[PDB]
């Protein structure tokens, strides 16, 4: 089984499996055609000279390596290299006599499939052992953490400190290089997150250790809050090195993230659902409270919290959450529409939602059973296969319970190979048991629901219909905050799709799928999607511009509210009360967030940034809470107040680049209209404010109008440093620069308005100020041959299926007049034929390799021609995303080649296969989907960059809406 998960394997395996290309190609040519094999001898000397070297400086290394694990695995590559080496050697030997021995070429296509499995396996066994020395400082970090409660003396914190140093300077600087010496991008990503998030939370460790020795030395009151936060901070430090450790140990794409992220967002779920469960339980049960109101929501939401769950077991046990979750939502529904009528408290109002909600107390137990279910099933997952089968998968060549151990939770060196058979199968149940997800980004989840309601193929791709079921859970979530419009954009809408679907559904499960009984229908179900898709970015826009509109306010009364006097009155009256108002805004803030990433207009990587974020200060705001418990505890106390300085600027600059992440999420015209929408209605607050006397209210609106006056042009110097041109630095700057021009004669106004509030000319001169600012935010929204056709052919097909999901939106656009149509193109048809080709076996390898040297050409085409496209274009972001979507493009055609000259060195239908051949199909299969996706992504976001010259994105079908 090969690896390219570093460059210098590429750059070693790539040049052998050339020359291995060649010989297996002039290999057919003897084997097919009965031709002269010429002479094999230079080409021969070439391999085994650059392969000759990994084995020197291999066998020079088990002579000076403490490393035991390279001595057990490091001869046996030299035995299966020096093998297949000799043998090609004979092989030339051989065919300098008769270019037409058969058992010549035996030892030609043996050995280069040889020398490539052992030159992979070798390179494979450094590079373990080169992690294995990362791993080894990790490790030593890890047990330094645990260490980090013994110290109780600042002493001890100096010295804990400064022996602490060089290992983390170590690691540092390890994982620095390694994330540089790395092929899969995802992994750089993962190394280089996790390092920054360590290393941001050092200060933060030291800190929390110097409150808790501050405290210990004296007998400060604040000892419990502290030992909160440090052992918090060893807990997370501590999760994030282990996160790295298991990054270092991939030589693949993720195959096993999915569960931990599965089974924590499993937990969230859980989490989460505790806190509001109290509430909610607590203070619904009331006779009434006016629907709409925050603690009404408060159970409204927690089911919410259930149905992500039901979208994480699979299809059947859906059942429980599903059902459930449907009833205690019209059961509650019934609630609030009774109790805000003129009958409450008529039994219906109290024995109907008690059983219901006694029941909450069920479906809060339903999902635990998943929950732990899952986990045993991940855990039991790991346990089997990594710490038993390996380990004494290794250890064959004694003690017996280790297989035992293994083949229990389940459900010679053959034995072993029956044993990765047996593994393999596991992995197969374990990997079905869970379902498809759809995409997080919304373009994915309207495309994998448009994928499935225009040609729905029976029976398979639950994956647009789990995209339904998500955007539709998104419209519920964005539904909650609104009031008057909350019906029509809900009720209308989301059930008018859920609706719609389950017509599409049951009327192509229980009945006839192609009939235009279910395509007239499903234009009526597509354009639903796009209503859905408008407004939900609509009322996404309105929330984010009035939930963000203040996101420091809270925590700033919360650090005056510990600071205050000690002889201040209702010192915790009001304490207590910040960080309620605190807690609450945080939430707030995330979960608008969350839906800000969830629905907004923004590439994967700015979802999980925002996703990232909203984690960070739901892991905050408690410590944040308890640092301020430490300050208010101890007045005076210098330390206290450096740590909760140091906690509330970490959250500060959280909610910061949050607010950042989750503006870039949004079309910034449309958030021109929100905020435009928001002075509008501000100043009339203000109007009002002074038909009743109302200063306070006056200036709180004043400065409310003056915030958002701000935060313009936060988002107008925004577009100054993503435009390449003076196009937009005149438009955008000529109008922000008056815009900040309006805004302190509109402070000074108001503040002249605020003594004498019935004065009429002050009152007009407040209010002239006031729309001159509305009129500047304005002028700032104002400044902004022929073809072919793919060969599908009667009856390998998932490898086509990939291959037709490209050709299908490679045709939608220009036929030519475009270099990346016609290489896109041209690229799905050669995977149409390289489909074929896998499971063939008879004169299939030199077109087989041929085909895959063809993708890799035009894929060299696409990857230049789009990283000319990002140069010449407008706002650096979608250049940048673009040559992001660029990169992983010849990387992945590289090795396809090298891939499809193992499948050729085994694709004369010679037998050598107990799964060898299998894993070379699967691997040219995941391969092949990367790339032509990829190359997908690459295709739509490269006429993205294309309305910014170069190309003509002009499309092929007529114009019929
Ligand atoms: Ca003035």
């Amino acid at each position: 089984m090969p690896v390219f998960h570093t460059r210098t394997i590429e750059s070693i395996l790539e040049p052998v499996a050339q020359q291995i290309s060649h010989l297996v190609i002039m290999h057919e040519e003897g084997e097919v055609d009965g031709k002269a094999i010429p002479d094999l001898t230079a080409p021969v000397a070439a391999v085994q000279a650059a392969v000759s070297n990994l084995v020197r400086v291999g066998k020079e290394t088990v002579q000076t390596t403490e490393d035991q694990i390279l001595k057990r695995d490091m001869p046996p590559a030299f035995i299966k290299v020096e093998n297949a080496c000799t043998k090609l050697v004979q092989a030339a030997q051989m065919l300098q006599s008769d270019p037409y021995s058969v058992p010549a070429r035996d030892y030609l296509i043996d050995g280069s499939r040889g020398i490539l499995s052992g030159t992979s396996d070798l390179l494979l066994t450094f590079d373990e052992a080169e992690v294995r020395k990362i791993i080894r400082v990790c490790k030593g970090i890890l047990e330094y953490l645990t260490v980090a409660e013994v110290v109780e003396t600042m002493e001890d914190l100096v010295t804990y400190t400064k022996n602490l140093g060089p290992g983390m300077t170590k690691m540092a600087k390890m994982i620095d290089e390694r994330q540089q010496e790395l092929t899969h991008q995802e992994h750089r990503v993962m190394l280089v997150n996790s390092m920054n998030t360590v290393k941001e939370l050092l200060p933060v460790l030291i800190s929390a250790m110097k409150i808790f020795v501050t405290t210990k030395n004296s007998k400060n009151q604040g000892i419990e809050e502290a030992l909160k936060n440090r052992n918090f901070t060893v807990e997370k430090m501590s999760a994030e090195i282990n996160e790295i450790i298991r990054v270092l140990q991939l030589t693949s794409w993720d195959e096993d993230a999915w569960a931990s992220k599965d089974t924590e967002a499993m937990k969230r779920a859980l989490a989460s659902i505790d806190s509001k469960l109290n509430q909610a339980k607590g203070w619904l049960r009331d006779p009434s409270a006016s629907p709409g109101d925050a603690g009404e929501q408060a159970i409204r939401q927690i089911l919410d919290e259930a149905g992500k769950v039901g979208e994480l077991c699979a299809g059947k046990e859906r059942r429980e959450i599903l059902g459930t979750c449907k009833m205690l939502g019209q059961m509650t529904d019934q609630v609030a529409d009774l109790r805000a009528r003129g009958q409450g408290s008529s039994p219906v109002a109290m024995q109907k939602a008690q059983q219901v909600s006694q029941g909450l107390d069920v479906l809060t137990a339903k999902v635990e059973n998943a929950a732990r279910k899952l986990e045993a099933m991940t855990n039991s997952k790991q346990s089997i296969a990594k710490k038993i089968d390996a380990a004494q998968n290794w250890l064959a060549d004694p003690e017996g319970e280790e297989q035992i151990r293994g083949a229990l939770a389940e459900a010679a060196k053959q034995v072993a190979t029956a044993l990765q058979n047996l593994q393999t199968k596991t992995n197969r149940a374990v990997a079905n048991s869970r379902p498809a997800k759809a995409a997080v980004h919304l373009e994915g989840k309207i495309e994998q629901a448009q994928r499935w309601i225009d040609n729905p193929t029976v029976d398979d791709r639950g994956v647009g219909q789990a995209a339904i079921r998500g955007l539709v859970a998104e419209g519920h979530r964005l539904a909650n905050v609104m009031m008057g419009p909350y019906r029509q954009d809900l009720l209308a809408k989301c059930d008018r799709v859920d609706q719609l679907t389950a017509q599409l559904a049951d009327l192509a499960a229980r009945g006839e799928g192609e009939s235009p009984q279910a395509r007239a229908l499903a234009s009526q179900l597509q354009d639903s999607l796009k209503d859905l898709k408008a407004r939900m970015q609509e009322a996404m826009t309105q929330e984010v511009s009035d939930v963000f509109s203040d996101t420091t306010t809270p925590i700033k009364l919360l650090a005056v509210a510990a600071t205050a006097p000690p002889d201040a009155p209702n010192r915790e009256e009001v304490f207590d009360e910040r960080a309620a108002n605190f807690e609450n805004h945080s939430g707030k803030l995330g979960a608008t967030a969350e839906k800000a990433a969830a629905v907004g207009t923004a590439n994967k990587s700015t979802v999980e940034g925002i996703q990232a974020s909203v984690k960070t200060a739901r892991e905050l705001t408690p410590q944040v809470v308890s640092a301020a418990r430490i300050l208010l505890r101890n007045p005076g106390n210098q330390a206290a107040y450096e740590h909760f300085e140091t906690m509330k600027n970490q959250w500060i600059d959280n909610v910061e680049k949050m607010t950042g992440l989750v503006d870039e999420a949004i079309d910034t015209k449309s958030l021109l209209d929100a905020s435009e929408e928001a002075i509008k209605k501000d100043l009339d607050k203000c109007k009002v404010a002074m038909a009743n006397i109302q200063p306070q209210m006056l200036v709180a609106g004043a400065t409310s109008i003056a915030r958002r006056a701000n935060r313009i042009l936060l988002v107008a110097k925004r577009e100054v440093e993503n435009s390449e041109d003076p196009k937009f630095r005149e438009a955008v700057k000529a109008a922000s620069d008056e815009l900040s021009k309006t805004i302190s004669p509109m402070v000074m106004d108001a503040k002249a308005v605020a003594g004498n509030i019935s004065d009429p000319g002050l009152q007009k001169s407040f209010l002239d100020s006031g729309y001159r600012i509305l009129g500047a935010v304005a002028k700032v929204r104002e400044a902004f041959e022929k073809d072919e056709e793919f060969p599908e052919q009667k009856a390998n097909q998932p490898m086509m299926m990939a291959a037709r999901q490209l050709h299908d939106e490679a045709r939608k656009w220009s036929s030519k007049g475009n270099d990346i149509i016609a290489a896109a193109k041209r690229m799905a048809l050669l995977m149409a034929e390289m489909s074929r080709l896998v499971r063939g076996g008879s004169g299939t390898k030199r077109a087989l390799i041929q085909c895959a040297k063809d993708i890799a050409k035009a894929s060299d085409e696409v990857t230049r021609l789009a990283k000319e496209v990002a140069k010449q274009c407008t706002k650096a972001a979608i250049a940048t995303n673009l040559l992001q979507v660029c990169e992983r493009i010849p990387t992945i055609s590289t090795q396809l080649k090298i891939l499809s000259t193992v499948k050729a060195t085994m694709l004369g239908r010679t037998n050598i296969s107990d799964e060898e051949s299998e894993q070379a199909t699967e691997m040219l299969v995941h391969n092949a989907q990367n790339l032509m996706q990829s190359v997908k992504e690459t295709v739509r976001e490269a006429e993205a960059a294309s309305i910014k010259f170069t190309l003509r994105w002009v499309r092929k079908t007529p114009w019929y809406q």
